[PDB]
């Protein structure tokens, strides 16, 4: 399911450019706009529920304050996360979108690993990908699920040398890396790094801050053929760009 000819487009926290991030509304809209799937962030509540929130706290996206790890689900459901949307549980999300929609669950909380794995098992795990910046979260997830597709998010240069070992340890499908690499080490070195990871047998998932580096200098086009998935805030804009390049 993650291995396919057509480049995969995921809405970052749903169609977050046009709808409130990490909401059922945003998720539905992304898929309704033609995205292959969604990406989202999860944490474990004080009562053992898996909830969708990017930040460690609800302050930025909600009308309320607090750390979700320190709240119950019921407390959490008080909040307004945009346009009357409530913070969803992971199960709520699977219910909301098609059964074959791709879902990249980003584990923000190692404590959530076991629950996430159980829910995933019940919800067409073949279309699921687990990723994290936190290697320990990934290691914990592997205690409970050794089959589901896994990606390593990277934003530190020093992590890169570790990739071969991590791949073997975690059985990674992909590394999930930022367009920010280009201004950082230059396009050519970025191309070389991508070749390196591919030489390991890894696939590649691309992301950036607020979609800006995908389009600047036509950076994304330069990477043609070296990536299998893109995570984008503006789903439609990304789909249009890919069509223009003959990739959609
Ligand atoms: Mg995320």
């Amino acid at each position: 399911m993650w291995e396919r000819d057509r480049v995969i487009v995921l809405g970052h926290r749903g169609y977050m450019s046009n709808y409130p991030e990490n909401t059922l509304l945003a998720f539905r809209k992304a898929v309704e706009a033609g995205a292959d799937g969604i990406e989202l962030d999860v944490w474990l509540t004080k009562d053992g529920r898996v909830v969708v929130m990017h930040d460690e706290t609800i302050d930025r996206t909600s009308n309320m304050k607090g750390r979700q790890k320190d709240m119950t689900l019921e407390e959490l459901k008080k909040a307004d996360v945009g346009q009357g949307e409530r913070i969803p549980t992971l199960e709520e999300v699977f219910e909301a979108i098609p059964r074959n929609a791709l879902v990249n669950v980003e584990l923000k909380d190692r404590d959530a690993a076991r629950e996430v794995a159980e829910i995933v098992a019940e919800n067409n795990p073949e279309r699921v990908m687990i990723s994290s910046f936190d290697i320990d979260a990934l290691r914990e997830y592997r205690k409970y699920d050794d089959e589901t597709t896994m990606g390593l998010l990277i934003d530190r240069e020093e992590v890169v040398p570790l990739i071969p070992k991590l791949k073997d340890e975690l059985n990674l499908w992909s590394v999930n890396v930022p367009m920010e690499a280009i201004p950082l080490i230059g396009l050519e070195k970025t191309l070389q790094a991508l070749h390196w990871v591919r030489s390991l047998g890894l696939k590649v998932v691309l992301w950036t801050e607020n979609d800006v580096l995908f389009y600047k200098d036509d950076n994304l086009a330069k990477l043609k053929g070296l990536f299998e998935v893109v995570i984008a805030n503006d789903v439609v804009r990304m789909i249009e760009y890919l069509k223009k390049l003959g990739l959609r």
